[PDB]
């Protein structure tokens, strides 16, 4: 077995490919329409939900910036967002690129809040009745709430400098108490403990059931590879996730090595059960019963949730 292969470990299981899709349309917008998008999709998602306040503690992080972009003229913020939006080079471009996920969810958080008050200029943006804008806005209507949240974080995660270490990490409170999910059909120590470990916040324990040279495929994205850029990735966007898997299968295969296949939801500390993502996580295990490979798969549609071999 290789990563290569184990990619592939049970290929019947189908993704929300128009998640990417949608990415690749957003792209192709001036940046002038990439800002109107934005705030009309916020808005328009606003309808049915608003993102929680991720805490003042995690906010204070970027206290230093924030007064910045407070004491700053209208024109002046104006110009900033579409520094981001553009991969501008600017001081605060260049700091937004060391934020990790949920600090640049962050950062757009807290702006939002201030634009409710009068104290930052809103969103400068272009027309939203342009075709270009209303044709990818379609687009993203027409796809699952867990989708939408999805996209929308893809274009905030490509703001700001593109640097090819010092990553500001947001910490959230634990949700529940001890059984927080129970999984029909798989009692392997090694994907409870996973799933445990995530749900702790403790993501030393979720990385030390991998294998030395074991991988991680978030969604959408490569393998990440080995214990050192796993933990440092889990750092980043595992923090207040609950991890709700309800049913699998385990079978054995060649070499005594395992398979493991677990579906269920994931609940973001932004939306907790308003958006529960459908996901599958596909486990390669060797004979020692450690990770070699997991992959975690946004699932194309429910009935995905009853694919199991
Ligand atoms: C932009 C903008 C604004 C605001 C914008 C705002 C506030 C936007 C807010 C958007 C937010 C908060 C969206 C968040 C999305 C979260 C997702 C998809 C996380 C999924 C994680 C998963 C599946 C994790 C899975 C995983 C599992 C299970 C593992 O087991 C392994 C780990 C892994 C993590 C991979 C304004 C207010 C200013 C208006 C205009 C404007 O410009």
């Amino acid at each position: 077995y290789t990563i290569e292969s184990a990619r592939n470990i049970f290929s019947s299981t189908q993704v929300a490919d128009a998640v990417p899709a949608t990415t690749a349309m957003f792209a192709k917008l001036n940046v002038d329409d990439q800002l109107a998008f934005l705030w009309y999709a916020y808005a328009e998602l606003g309808r049915t939900i608003t993102p929680a306040a991720p805490g003042k503690a995690n906010l204070q992080l970027m206290e230093g910036i924030f007064n910045d972009i407070k004491q700053m003229s209208h024109e002046q913020q104006t110009q900033l967002m579409r520094d981001l939006a553009s991969n501008a080079d600017t001081p605060i471009s260049r700091s937004y690129a060391y934020f990790g996920v949920n600090a640049k969810l962050g950062f757009w958080w807290q702006l939002g809040e201030w634009m409710k008050q009068g104290i930052v200029a809103p969103m400068p943006a272009g027309y939203q009745m342009s075709t270009q804008v209303k044709a990818v806005l379609e687009a993203v209507q027409r796809i699952d709430q867990s989708q939408q949240i999805t996209v929308l974080r893809n274009t905030v995660v490509n703001m700001g400098f593109d640097p090819s270490a010092e990553v500001i990490n947001f910490k959230f409170p634990r949700a529940s108490l001890s059984p927080q999910f129970t999984i029909e059909g798989v009692t392997e120590p090694t994907v409870l403990k996973y799933i445990e470990a995530m749900n702790a916040d403790n993501f030393e324990a979720a990385v030390a059931l991998f294998a030395n040279n074991g991988a991680l495929q978030p969604p959408f994205q490569k393998p990440i590879v080995g214990r050192e850029a796993i933990t440092a990735y889990l750092r980043d966007e595992g923090q207040g996730l609950v991890m709700k898997p309800t049913k699998g299968v385990s079978e054995t295969i060649e070499d005594g090595y395992t398979q493991h296949k677990v579906t269920g939801t994931v609940e973001t500390p932004w939306f907790g059960g308003n958006v529960g993502m459908n996901i599958a996580w596909r486990f390669l295990l060797d004979p020692q019963g450690q990770i070699y490979f997991v992959a975690i798969d946004l699932l194309a549609s429910p009935k995905e949730l009853l694919n199991l071999t």
